[PDB]
């Protein structure tokens, strides 16, 4: 209940529908202008934002201190207004909660909520042939068009959904430290 209140009324505020080249994905506005997609979502130059052409001043491909993969991106936006502060609800290290909802909204899933129940720090994961950690885990059937989903519960921001077989769904953490 009130995880779900709290996803509603951050979203309404941070999310955006963002389109690249490679699909369409959720896109959180973190600070200032830069927002975190999956890193999947390989924003290129321009991307399409609400519907609107947005160009982007600066990508980065989040990797740990060796090197492994973290499917998360930060990128710039050549854009004018501001996003909302929100590093105050991103952690320190990875967020383990008993009551999270994934937040989506796409064509696909508009302003979609999701019970996913007990999230907990997974780690490691080879991820679509990819080495990947700082994985967060839930147990929901999560589905293809979800990626880029905002992972929270009351008062937190935990990770950015990026993969699931068929009956599990996992989460890149998004910690404060990724932004400054
Ligand atoms: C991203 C889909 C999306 O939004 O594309 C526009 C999701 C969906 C998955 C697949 C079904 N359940 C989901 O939530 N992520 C993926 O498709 C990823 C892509 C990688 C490049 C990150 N792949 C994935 O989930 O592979 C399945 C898997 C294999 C091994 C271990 C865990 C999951």
């Amino acid at each position: 209940g009130p995880a779900f209140e709290f996803a509603v009324a951050m979203m309404k505020r941070n999310s955006s529908t963002v389109k690249t080249e490679y699909g369409e994905f959720t896109m959180l506005g973190i600070y200032d202008r830069w927002a975190v997609l999956p890193r999947h979502a390989k924003p290129g130059p321009t991307i399409l934002m609400n519907d609107q052409e947005v160009g982007v001043l600066d990508a980065k491909e989040l990797v740990d201190k060796d090197g492994t993969n973290l499917e998360l991106t930060l990128l710039k936006l050549n854009r004018n207004e501001k996003f909302r502060d929100i590093r105050g609800f991103l952690a320190k290290e990875e967020v383990e909660v008993n009551e999270a909802v994934l937040a989506i909204n796409t064509s696909k899933f508009p302003n979609m909520y999701i019970p996913v129940g007990q999230v907990t720090e997974y780690g490691f994961l080879n991820l679509g042939g990819t080495p990947t950690k700082r994985m967060l885990m839930y147990n929901f059937p999560t589905r293809a068009g979800q990626c880029g989903g905002v992972l929270m519960s009351t008062g937190k921001v935990l990770g950015i959904h990026v993969g699931g077989n068929g009956h599990q769904g996992f989460s890149a953490a998004l910690l404060k430290h990724y932004f400054n």
